[PDB]
């Protein structure tokens, strides 16, 4: 793809049966998706946000299919308002910022 | 440029005498820089963040020189931890996300 930023980079992603969209976001270090039912061992990690501390839970080698590319990344699942796909999975579908 | 995201997109920008760097960030709608001394009429705008409400102040047709391109954008100046150059100035140096 080639995405332009006239309007929030919302791309739809598939993660385990499950589809949904979230922002491609070079802001963030971490990918964080809304409460979903992933399988495996998970650690609990504390993320911040207006008020602050939110406990999401960290899944670890979770595949993600991002607007047709596959990738393996540590996804944090939890009470997030918006889906976000950090630099962490950015890196992997091999996104670059240009101009 | 072509930026890769193996590591936070920090690019150095110049805004009024003043240089500094901030993230290129397709996350954010708004560009927000740390307290600096811009000239003109400014409105006061309330931005959020772990705890929450921060009062920055909005300058309006402020030029920005981003890693050699010029642009005219509404910059919000205030107690921000990190410089950020929203989609708002992204758009203008004509950044795109790719892969």
């Amino acid at each position: 793809p080639q995405i332009t930023l006239w309007q929030r980079p919302l791309v739809t992603i598939r993660i385990g049966g499950q589809l949904k969209e979230a922002l491609l976001d070079t802001g963030a270090d971490d990918t964080v998706l809304e409460e979903m039912n992933l399988p495996g061992k998970w650690k609990p990690k504390m993320i911040g946000g207006i008020g602050g501390f939110i406990k999401v839970r960290q899944y670890d080698q979770i595949p993600v299919e991002i607007a047709g590319h596959k990738a393996i990344g540590t996804v944090l699942v939890g009470p997030t308002p918006v889906n976000i796909i950090g630099r962490n999975l950015l890196t992997q579908i091999g996104a670059t910022l240009n101009f």
